[PDB]
């Protein structure tokens, strides 16, 4: 697979239909199932996790396109506005 460091919260990675298939998931059954889903988002944060340690404090959220042999998926955290109530609107 192939991944990438947006910042400290959002990452992303691109999924081609062999290494979901390698996985013995399916592009499809990714989708299609929702349990069976989270196995691909662990996969990531696997990637990641002697760095996740630091910051599993909130919950994984997940968006995706999909493209001609593969899917494109970002994963973000609510740390990202962790820091929020100090803004007013004045």
């Amino acid at each position: 697979m192939e991944i990438e460091r947006i910042n400290e919260h959002t990452v992303k990675f691109y999924m081609s239909y062999g290494d979901i298939e390698d996985r013995g998931f399916d592009r499809e059954e990714i989708w299609y199932n929702r349990e069976r889903s989270e196995e691909l988002f662990w996969e990531v944060m696997d990637e990641v996790h002697e760095e996740e340690e630091f910051a599993v404090e909130g919950p994984l959220w997940i968006q995706v396109q999909a493209l001609d042999k593969g899917l494109e998926i970002i994963v973000t955290k609510a740390q990202l506005s962790k820091d929020l109530d100090k803004l007013v609107p004045r």
